[PDB]
């Protein structure tokens, strides 16, 4: 995770969101890289033990209250597949997000892994750029041999910017 | 500036830096002086453009438009600073400060006096002590203190209570 990460962030710290937090796995990682961390996740009992471990950090059920046009990164680490209103999840993610940020996926592999989940629930690339529909992958990279990984960026608009700031 | 809150708010908060609450933030006046005292400082209020202002000058605040998303039991302080007597939602509001307080956490109150001070908003949405003290029934004011001359102060702390505590840890 020290693997891949800094690869990612190496360049630029800032806001970041870790949307979907679950686990709390990926918290740790992201702190060092960020000025504000938020961590997004609809359980509370797992919202509860990221406060407990790590203060600094905003938890929010819902990414509402996060500012327009101010996030850096967003991180969908295993979650997006099984999240609830995934429309509304893309709309909120085009609006907190900043001309310039980056989407970043990592998700389990559409094959039979034998660990992990169960195989009808799986997305891979293909789906995942169906729903994010505005964006373009800019790297792949594996975080392990069960999982795939892409840092995804908007496309470049020629028409109106209706996105407000 | 009528109100001078390098003279009140010290003494209150002084032996106790910590998570404070201003609840009703507007024209984020409060904030400078509060920042000098907050671990966490929370900026709510409903008007989308005011809290605007506050993030473009403090970028430490985090500005909520409602209390929600603060964490039950973990408020130090909550201001309510002449933004209670127009506020939306009174008894959510009540409700909210029940929550996200803490056991020994503590309420300040600044408003206009309901008199008619020529300055100030109409008399008829003022409210005085009495009045405050209907809203927040479940607690007693510990000081007094008057930050104007048209203006009344209060710090208020939790009423103690002898039967079930059902306030969430
Ligand atoms: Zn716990
Ligand atoms: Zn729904
Ligand atoms: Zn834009
Ligand atoms: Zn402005
Ligand atoms: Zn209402
Ligand atoms: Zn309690």
């Amino acid at each position: 995770p020290e693997e891949y990460l800094p690869n990612i962030f190496e360049g630029k710290k800032g806001v970041i969101v870790d949307y979907g937090c679950g686990n709390g796995f990926y918290c740790k990682y992201l702190l060092e890289f960020a000025t504000k961390l938020y961590c997004i996740d609809i359980n509370v009992i797992a919202l509860k033990e990221v406060k407990e471990k790590f203060d600094s950090v905003i938890t929010l059920s819902d990414p509402k209250e996060i500012p327009d046009n101010s996030v850096d990164f967003i991180l969908f680490a295993n979650s997006f597949h099984d999240m609830d209103d995934k429309q509304h999840v893309i709309s909120e993610v085009k609006r907190i997000l900043k001309d310039d940020g980056r989407v970043i996926i990592i998700d389990w592999r559409k094959e039979n892994t034998g660990i992990g989940p169960p195989l009808s629930i799986r997305m891979d690339e293909k789906d995942y750029m169906g729903w994010f529909s505005n964006f373009v992958v800019e790297k792949r990279f594996n975080p392990t041999p069960y999982h795939f990984g892409l840092v995804l960026k908007r496309k470049t608009s020629e028409g109106h910017h209706h996105h407000h700031h």
